[PDB]
C-alpha cells in the first residue's frame, strides 16, 4: 500500500540539503496525481543551487530528473491511471500562458520558481505529488526508469538545444564538456547526422566521449584547426575560459549556445560578435513535446544515456564525488 | 576631366586620420570601375577607430557611407556605366564563396577587413577606385546623393537588425540611442509595424526620436514598467549600462541587439539568459540584397533620413562635434 | 438575470437554418461558463454550408463570429468572472493535445468538427456554452462586441495567412476580394508594411478597398503589370480563375495564400511551381495567441473592421444579401 | 590534347535528339573555360523534354548531370584549372542578380531556359563550353565521375527538397518514386535521421528501395498505415493519383513535395488543405552551395548513387529502356 510518511531530501538555504525521514505523502486532490519515483537523477545544476547562489526558491524536494510509476490519482484523472510509468517534465508549466499554448512551455513565466526539483517538489523522494500531470511524458515500456530519468534533463536539454541550432548533416560543431550532458548532446548530435568534436579536462570523459561516437576529442584543439571554422558550439561548462574558445571557433553567423551554467556572468568580445554576427541562443531543459520525442530516440536506441545508479540514501556522497567531477556520465537513484 | 591626383583624408594607426593632398587617382583596369564620389557620411564607428582602439585594417582613406557617380569603367565592366548613380555596399564581399552566395555577403571571409572605408579605402576622398563592381546598389533617381549616402549604413544597419530580429506588428520595442543609427531605426522599426520606445541621454535626440514616429520616448525608462516585456531590444550604444538594461527588459525569448560598438566587451548574466533563453544575435551593415531594399524604401518617403552637409575639408571639425555628441542625425560631406 | 429557454439559429441537414423558440440555456458544469452574446458576424463560409452542401456536422446552432459577455462560470473556473467581456477562438481547441501545446491548436485533431458555430453549438443565439474557456481571448475595453465579433474571423483568418507569408515592408502583395475578410487582410498587410494591389469584380467593393489603404485596386489586372512579380498572392475568392490570376502574378519561391473555400479543388501548373518554386501554404482560421494579438492591433486602431449591426433576427434577410454580394464588409448581430 | 571536333547528341524540336559527329569543339573566351566530360547522367527529364514537349529551348547538346575535367581555361579564369575534377551546377544561375546573392541561385530569372543540358549544351558530347565557371562544384579526389554525375541532380535534386522540407530525427517521411531521384532521396533522408517509408509500382525498384535503408517499402500502403500520419510527403512521380496519396497520408501542418514532373497540372482538396494547413513547396533541382553539401555527403559516404556506366553512343538505348523503366537507379554514360 502507499505509507503516510516518507524519507527524502529537503533543500533549504539555511541548512542546504537535508534527509528527511519524517515527510508526508500527500494524497492527489482533484486534477492531481502521486507518483512514485524510480529513478532520479543527479544533475550538476543542484550543485549550483546548493553551493553557488542559483536561486529557484526555497524549502523544497531536489532532484529535477524524476522517472516513475502513477501511484495514485486525484479525481477527474482519466488522461493517466495508477500503474503508468511516466517522466517529469521539469520546466513544469502552467499550461494557460501565451508561453504552454505557444510550444515554449520551457520558459513559461507562471511556473518559473516552481520547476520539479528547482522551486518545486522534486524526485529527491519516494512519492512525489504532481500538481499538473500536463507535464508528464509516458515512458516507453522497453526504457527503464534508470535509462528515463537521465532522459530528462541530460538527454533533454542538449536535445532541444541541439534542435534550437537546427543542426544537419552538414554541421561541424564542437562541444566542450562530456559530462553527464555532454555525453548524451554527442549521441543526438550523430543522431542529426553531425560532425562532433568534443572537449573535456578529464581524461576519463574524453575516452568516454570517443566511445559514444564523437568524430574527434581532445584536451586542447590543436593549432592545426582553424579558428572560425564551427558552425555551432555547445558550451556545457561556460566558464569564460571556455566561452571564450566558442566565440574563437565558431564560424561567421554561427552559434554559441552557452548551456552550461558555470558562472554568473559571461562577457563576449563585441566588435567580434557584431563583425561576424555571432549568435548567442539561451536554451533551457525541453518541451513536453521535447521530451516525447527524446524517449523516442532513447527507446529506439538513437541515444543511449550512460547511466550508472544507486540508492537514495547514498545521494550525499555521490555529490561529494560530483562536486570532484570524479566520476564519468550520469548517476541515478533508486528510492 | 579627371585629375590624375586628389585629396582625401587617410587613417593611419602612427598618425590618426590625416588630410592628404597627393592621393593617387587610377583609372581603372578591366573589371574595375572609377567612381567620383558625391556625398560620403561620418559614421560613429569611425571615432571608435580612430580614437579608441577599434581595430579596422590600417593605412586606407576612411568614409564609409558613400554615395557617387561612375567616372570611369574598365573594360569589361558592363553592369555599369559612366554616368550612373550608385551607393557603395560596405562589406565589399568576393562573391564567389558559400556566404557570398548564401544570402550573406556581408559576413564574407575572404573580404574580411577589406571593406569600403574600414579596410580598404573609402569615400572621404574625391575617387574611389572600386574593384568589385558588384558591391554596389543604383541610386534611385528621386534620392540625392546625401540621402543615399546615409541610406548605406545610418539607414542600412539598422534595416538588417530589424529585419534579423523578425520584427512585426505585434513587436514591442525598445531602441537605445537615437542617432544616427537609431533615427533611422526608429522608421524601420515603425514601417514593420512595431510599438517602439526609445531611450537616449540628449534632450534633443529624444525630441527627434519622437518626431520620427516613436510611441514613447525617456531618458530613464519608469521603474515602473514591467521588467522582461520587450520582444526585442536594440542597443545602438553598447556600453555594460545600456546591455543591462536591455536584458532586464527583453522578455523570454525576446532577443538582443547589440549593434553599437561602444564597448570592446560585454556581459551578460549567464542565468538570465539560459533560463529565459535569450538571444544575443550580432548584426553587421547590411548585404547587397538589403541595400537595394534600403534604397527602395527611402525612394519610397517611407524613411526620412535626418541628414545635414558640408564640404569634407570640414571633416575634422564635425568629427570633434560628433565626438560631443553635438548635433542630431547624420552629417555627409562633399567633396 | 438569466432565462431559462432562448431563440436560436439552429443548422440542420434536413431542414437548414431555422429559427428556434426553445432553445435551452445551459448552467455551466464544473471547468465550462455561459456567454451571453452580444454581437455575432455572419461569414461567407456559412452560405457553404447552408447551400453548398459543406459537411460540418450537423443540428447545431451556427455563427462563428462570437463577442459577449460572461453570464455565469460553473465550479472551479477562476479565470474568467460574471461580467468579463470575451471573444471565442473558433477552432475551438482541446487544449492537451501536441497541436495545442505547439501552439497551432486551430489544427487540433481533437476538436475537428466541434468548432464554434460550425460543428459545436455558436453566436446565433443568446447564451452560448463554452465548454473550453480556454479558447476564449479578452476583448479590451475600448474595443466594441461588435468589432471583436469581426475580430474573429473576418480579422482573425487573414492575419493568421498574412503572418504565415511573412510580409515585410519590402513584399509587394496581391489580394483577391474585397470583402469581410479581403477589406481587414488589406489593413493587416499594410500594418505589416507592404505594397498592396487588389483585385475584385465589385465596383462597390474596389471602391472601399481604396479607402482602406490599398495602394493600387483594379477589376483586371492591367497588361503594363509584369508576371510573377508579387511576393505573395492572397486569394479570398479561390476559384480557377483567381487560382490562375496568383500562379501568373507571383513571384520565383513567392507564395499563393488559398484562404478563400470557393471551390471543392483548384489545379496549379506543375511545372511553374516546381521550376519557380512557388509556394502554396494552406491556412485555417487563427490560434489563441493570434486573436489576442489581433484584438490589441484592432485596441491599437491598426485594423478597423467594416462593421455594420443589425438584429439578430434579421440574419434571413442579411444572409440573401451576402448571397447576392449586395453589401460591403461584414455584417454582425446583436442578438 | 584538344580536337577541334567531336561528337554529341543535339535536340531539336523537330528532329527531336540526334547523334552529330561533326560538332565544333569550343575555344573558350575569357572568364570561361572547356571542360572534357568524363561522365554525363540521363534523367527521367529528358524524356518530358523529348517525348512529351516540357520545352526548354531548341538547338542545345542535352544531357545535365555532368562531371569532367577541365580541358582549357580561357584568359582570366583563375579558380580552375586545366585538370580540375568539377560537376556542373544545373541551374547554371547568372551570379549577378537577387536569386544568385540571395542563396538561391537556382531559381535565377536571367539563367531560365540557359541551364546546362535544358536550354544551354550540356554533357552528351566530349567537351562542353562552361561561360560561367561559377556554376562548377570540385568534385572531390575519392568520388568518381560517374558517381559525381549523378550526384549533380539525381541527388542533389531530392538533396534540396529535404533541406527544404526541413527534415529531422524525428521526421516519418513518405517517398513516392525509388529510380534515379527516389533511391539517392532515401539515403539522403537517412542521412537526415528520418524514418522512411518508400512507395514504387516496380517490384525491382522496392527490392533496392529496401537495400537503400528504407525502414518500409510497398507497391500500396497497407490499411493499417493512418491517413495524415507522415510528416513530409515527396512525390518522385506527380501524376494525381501519387499526389491524391501524398495529400491523404500528409499529417496537418505537414508538407507535399511534388518534386516529379509527370503531368503539366496537379490538383488538390482545397478544404483539406486548407483546413489541415498542408503545405505544397515547389523544388528545383539544387544550389551552388547545395552541390557543395551534396558532394561531401558522398565523399563521406553517406549516400552512395546507385550507378551504372555505358558508352555515351548507347544513349539511343537506354532512353527506350528508361523510357520502358527497364532498370533501376542510375545510367551514367562516359564519351
Ligand atoms: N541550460 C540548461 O537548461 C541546463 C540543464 C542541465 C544542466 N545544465 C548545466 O550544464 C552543466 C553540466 O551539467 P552536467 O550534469 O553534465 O555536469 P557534469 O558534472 O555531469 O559533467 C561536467 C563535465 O564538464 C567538464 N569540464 C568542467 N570544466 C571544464 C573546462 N573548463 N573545460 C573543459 N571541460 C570541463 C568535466 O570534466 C566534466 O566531464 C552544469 O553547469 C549544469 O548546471 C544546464
Ligand atoms: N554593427 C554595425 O554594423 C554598426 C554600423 C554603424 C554603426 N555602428 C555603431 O552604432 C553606434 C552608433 O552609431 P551612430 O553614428 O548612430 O552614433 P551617433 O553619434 O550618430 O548617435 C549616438 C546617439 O546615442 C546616444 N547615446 C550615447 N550614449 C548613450 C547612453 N549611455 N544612453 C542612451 N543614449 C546614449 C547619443 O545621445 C546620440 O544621440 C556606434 O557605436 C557605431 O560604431 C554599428
Ligand atoms: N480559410 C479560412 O479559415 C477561412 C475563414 C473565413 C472565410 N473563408 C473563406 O473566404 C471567402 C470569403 O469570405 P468573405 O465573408 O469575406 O466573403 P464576402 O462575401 O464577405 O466578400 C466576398 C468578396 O469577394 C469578391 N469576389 C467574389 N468572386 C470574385 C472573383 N471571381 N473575382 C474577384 N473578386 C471576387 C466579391 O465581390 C466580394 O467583395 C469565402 O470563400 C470563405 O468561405 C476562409
Ligand atoms: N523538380 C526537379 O528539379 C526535378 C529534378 C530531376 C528529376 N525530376 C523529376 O523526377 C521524376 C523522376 O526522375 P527519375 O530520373 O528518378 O525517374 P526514373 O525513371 O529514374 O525512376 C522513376 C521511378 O518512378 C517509379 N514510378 C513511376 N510511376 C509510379 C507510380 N505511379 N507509382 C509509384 N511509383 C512510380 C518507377 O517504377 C521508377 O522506379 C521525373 O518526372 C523528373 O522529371 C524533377
Ligand atoms: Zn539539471
Ligand atoms: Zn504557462
Ligand atoms: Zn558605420
Ligand atoms: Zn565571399
Ligand atoms: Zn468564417
Ligand atoms: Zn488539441
Ligand atoms: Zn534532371
Ligand atoms: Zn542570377
Amino acid at each position: 500500500s502507499i505509507p503516510s510518511s516518507q524519507y527524502g531530501f529537503v533543500f533549504n538555504k539555511q541548512s542546504g540539503l537535508k534527509l528527511r525521514n519524517d515527510l508526508p505523502v500527500h494524497k492527489p486532490k482533484a486534477g492531481q496525481l502521486l507518483l512514485k519515483v524510480d529513478a532520479v537523477g543527479l544533475c550538476h545544476s543542484d550543485l549550483h543551487v546548493i553551493y553557488e547562489g542559483l536561486d529557484c526558491g526555497d524549502n523544497y524536494v531536489m532532484g529535477h530528473e524524476i522517472a516513475g510509476t502513477v501511484a495514485a490519482v486525484g479525481d477527474d484523472v482519466i488522461n493517466y491511471k495508477v500503474g503508468d510509468r511516466v517522466a517529469c517534465v521539469g520546466p513544469n508549466g502552467c499550461g494557460g500562458c501565451k508561453y504552454c499554448r505557444g510550444a515554449i512551455d520551457n520558459v513559461c513565466k507562471n511556473a518559473f520558481g516552481d520547476w520539479f526539483g528547482l522551486g518545486y517538489d522534486g524526485g529527491y523522494q519516494q512519492y512525489l505529488l504532481v500538481t499538473r500531470p500536463r507535464n508528464l511524458s509516458r515512458i516507453p515500456d522497453n526504457v527503464s526508469a534508470d535509462v528515463a530519468a537521465a532522459s530528462t534533463d541530460a538527454v533533454l536539454t542538449p536535445y532541444h538545444a541541439i534542435k534550437m541550432a537546427q543542426v544537419s548533416p552538414t554541421s561541424n560543431i564542437l562541444l566542450i564538456g562530456a559530462g553527464g550532458l555532454g555525453g548524451n548532446a554527442i549521441q543526438v548530435a550523430k543522431a542529426f547526422g553531425a560532425k562532433v568534436t568534443v572537449l573535456d579536462k578529464k581524461k576519463e570523459a574524453r575516452d568516454q566521449a570517443k566511445k559514444l561516437g564523437a568524430d574527434a576529442v581532445y584536451e586542447t584543439l590543436p593549432e592545426s584547426i582553424s579558428p572560425g571554422s564551427f558552425s555551432a558550439c555547445f558550451d556545457f561548462v561556460s566558464v569564460q575560459a571556455t566561452f571564450d574558445v566558442c566565440q574563437k571557433y565558431v564560424e561567421p553567423k554561427g552559434v554559441i549556445m552557452p548551456v552550461g551554467l558555470g558562472a554568473p556572468n559571461l562577457s563576449f568580445n563585441l566588435g567580434d560578435l557584431a563583425l561576424r554576427e555571432i549568435r548567442i541562443l539561451g536554451s533551457f531543459w525541453g518541451t513536453t513535446n521535447d521530451l516525447d520525442d527524446v524517449l523516442k530516440l532513447v527507446s529506439e536506441g538513437k541515444v543511449k544515456p550512460v547511466v550508472r545508479s544507486a540508492k537514495l540514501k547514498e545521494l550525499p556522497e555521490y555529490i561529494e564525488k560530483l562536486r570532484n567531477n570524479a566520476y564519468e556520465g550520469r548517476v541515478v537513484f533508486n528510492p
